[PDB]
């Protein structure tokens, strides 16, 4: 019953991507540092699945210098990291969600390979240890949200930087038993390197970067009901945070890290806390590290 918070980009305090990896225990409000991935990555996705914690893609833009389409899976009963099937493409800013016994990549961006953000979706099997690629989305999409609802794969947000240049606010649902995306309704505001998490049949954006209309990164806050197809903001973040973790313990949202391009220009290692009973956000133990683009996993 742990946070777990993996990789990401420190670029104030070390100016460097990460390996390392932290849990919080929210009995006792400590992080505390574990085993670290092979390779570092921004941007990375995480999904927990089978009691191990997957690291999707990402960007090492310290050692290796290139977009990833690596995996590795975290078992916490032995405190390893191990690689497993890569995907078919490299992928930063990549969504990931588990729905059905699969894990789900959406979108990201590749500026190693194709040079070019992506609309295409790849499900990893674990038994077989195999990604294949799915449906589409409509739009190319990188630092977007990804959660699963009601049997559905929300995809929420991102930056469409190859198709139309736009930090985007619309949102696409996945049916897998037909291979659909279809698109609902859009976010109040475009939304890049948005934390998305399901809490009580409701949908969180928290935070991101709009880069095309207020041109400022984000500490509001959107709910989203399926049952209405409404989007509706509620309480805000106290800080500003554009790839930022978002995960879902003992009813509370966290929001992890991320970046503050507007108020205080800089990597952030603060993680709040939301309470929907009450639409409260209060501000917990920080990260050991900051880090922007981190990927946040509850195991
Ligand atoms: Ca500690
Ligand atoms: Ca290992
Ligand atoms: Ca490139
Ligand atoms: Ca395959
Ligand atoms: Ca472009
Ligand atoms: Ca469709
Ligand atoms: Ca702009
Ligand atoms: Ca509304
Ligand atoms: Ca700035
Ligand atoms: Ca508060």
């Amino acid at each position: 019953g742990l946070i777990y918070a993996v990789g990401g980009y420190d670029g104030t305090g070390y100016n460097t991507h990460l390996n390392s990896v932290e849990a919080y225990d929210p009995e006792r409000n400590e992080w505390s540092l574990v085993a670290p991935l092979s390779t570092r990555r921004s941007g990375v996705g995480v999904a927990v699945l089978n009691g191990l914690i997957y690291a999707v893609g990402g960007y090492d833009g310290t050692g290796y210098n290139t977009h990833l389409n690596s995996v590795e899976a975290y078992d916490p009963e032995r405190n390893e990291w191990s690689l497993v099937a890569p995907l078919s493409t490299r992928r930063s800013g990549v969504g990931v969600a588990v729905l059905n016994g699969l894990i789900y990549a959406v979108g990201g961006y590749d500026g190693t390979g194709y040079n070019t953000h992506l609309n295409s979706v790849e499900a990893y099997d674990p038994e077989r240890n195999e990604w294949s690629l799915v449906a589409p989305l409509s739009t190319r999409r990188s630092g977007v949200g990804v959660a699963v609802l009601n049997g559905l794969i929300y995809a929420v947000g991102g930056y469409d930087g190859t198709g139309y240049n736009t930090h985007l606010n619309s949102v696409e649902a996945y049916d897998p038993e037909r291979n659909e995306w279809s698109l609902v309704a859009p976010l109040s505001t475009r939304r890049s390197g948005v934390g998305v998490a399901v809490l009580n049949g409701l949908i969180y954006a928290v935070g991101g970067y709009d880069g095309t209309g207020y041109n400022t990164h984000l500490n509001s806050v959107e709910a989203y009901d399926p049952e209405r197809n409404e989007w509706s903001l509620v309480a805000p973040l106290s800080t500003r945070r554009s790839g930022v973790g978002v995960a879902v313990l003992n009813g509370l949202i966290y929001a992890v890290g991320g970046y503050d391009g507007t108020g205080y220009n800089t990597h952030l290692n603060s993680v709040e806390a939301y309470d929907p009973e009450r639409n409260e956000w209060s501000l917990v133990a920080p990260l050991s590290t900051r880090r922007s683009g981190v990927g946040v996993a509850v195991l």
